[PDB]
C-alpha cells in the first residue's frame, strides 16, 4: 500500500569492525526489509551493512549520537 520507490536492505553484516575513524554517519534499514541492519556510511561515502545486536555496532552508534 505505500512506497513504490525502491529501499536499501541488507542481506549480510560486515564480520569484524569498521574503523570507527571512518565512519560518519549510519542509519536503520527499513523495517520491511526482512532483516534488521544498520548501514554505516563511511568517509569515502560507502555503505556497509552491520548487525544491530553487535555490541561494537552499538557503541558506533551512541558514539555518532553523541557528536
Ligand atoms: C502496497 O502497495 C503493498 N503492496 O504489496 C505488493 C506485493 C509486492 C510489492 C512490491
Amino acid at each position: 500500500p505505500y512506497s513504490s520507490d525502491t529501499t536499501p536492505c541488507c542481506f549480510a553484516y560486515i564480520a569484524r569492525p569498521l574503523p570507527r575513524a571512518h565512519i560518519k554517519e549510519y542509519f536503520y534499514t527499513s523495517g520491511k526489509c526482512s532483516n534488521p541492519a544498520v548501514v554505516f556510511v563511511t568517509r569515502k561515502n560507502r555503505q556497509v551493512c552491520a548487525n544491530p545486536e553487535k555490541k561494537w555496532v552499538r557503541e558506533y552508534i551512541n558514539s555518532l549520537e553523541m557528536s
